[PDB]
């Protein structure tokens, strides 16, 4: 099974929030330059997540997408408060390959179908933030602030039915930790969907990526562990290939 390594970049006002430790870059906080560098060292796909204030947010995200599409030749997603079809459409047309949606999809699951009808399922990534509550995996919205009362098991099935292309499974039980991806959650979700599962939250060392792939993840996404250079991307790819994981190098 081919496996993918993804890097996520959190952005505000056109800048990478908290930057990165790559001293070789002209501007280690420029999301375009940082994303281009990642694409040259072994990242397979990029995610750009925007948290800009509402008044400049739409134009900021559109300008980001346009610049990234010109400079980078790997697929990328954009996300962060994409609430309706028109917003998703303008970002895809401006250059993004995929949009990543969460709270708006939970509140209006037909948004998944509406985007997929024009852009295909492959353009729709649903990010599912989940946490254990009273012994059950529950779906959370609004950056983890709201327990929806929807079971993870039910939402995964609905997301596929509505036409999503990929699911990013983010474990709130691992946010800020470096103890590993939530492999129990990945194993819980794996039999429920045919879609690619992207693990998110908890990665602290290269072996954690191996564990996530053994759990059934098709891709593993991380952020600060790469930006602060706790894990080197090329070392990670060499490690995974050494231990039998079908990852891409050259």
């Amino acid at each position: 099974l081919a496996k993918r390594i993804d890097a996520a970049l959190i952005m505000k006002d056109g800048r990478v929030v908290k930057g990165s430790n790559f001293e070789n870059l002209r501007d280690s906080g420029d999301p375009v330059e940082l994303g281009k560098f990642y694409s040259e060292i072994g990242i397979d796909e990029l995610s750009f997540w925007d948290i800009t204030a509402s008044v400049e947010k739409r134009k900021t995200m559109l300008e980001l997408v346009e610049k990234v599409a010109e400079q980078i030749d790997i697929p990328f997603t954009v996300g962060g408060g994409i609430h309706d079809f028109e917003t998703a459409s303008e970002l895809i047309l401006r250059g993004a390959d995929k949009v990543e949606i969460n709270t708006a999809a939970v509140e209006n699951p037909s948004l998944i179908t509406q985007i997929a009808q024009t852009f295909g399922s492959q353009a729709v990534v649903v990010y599912i933030a989940a946490k254990r509550v009273d012994g059950e995996f529950m779906v959370f919205t609004y950056s983890g602030k709201k327990n929806t009362g929807i079971l993870l098991r039910d939402w995964v099935v609905e997301v596929e039915k509505r036409g999503a292309g990929e699911i990013v499974l983010g474990s709130i039980d691992r946010l800020g930790t470096k103890s590993g991806y939530d492999t129990e959650m990945i194993r819980f979700v794996r039999p429920l969907t045919t879609l690619p599962i992207i693990a998110h939250r908890g990665a602290g060392k290269m072996e954690h990526f191996l564990e996530a792939f053994l759990a059934g993840a098709d891709a593993a996404k991380a952020d600060s562990v790469f930006h602060f250079r706790e894990i080197d991307v090329r070392e990670l790819k060499e490690y995974l290939k050494k231990h039998g994981v079908n990852v891409r190098l050259e």
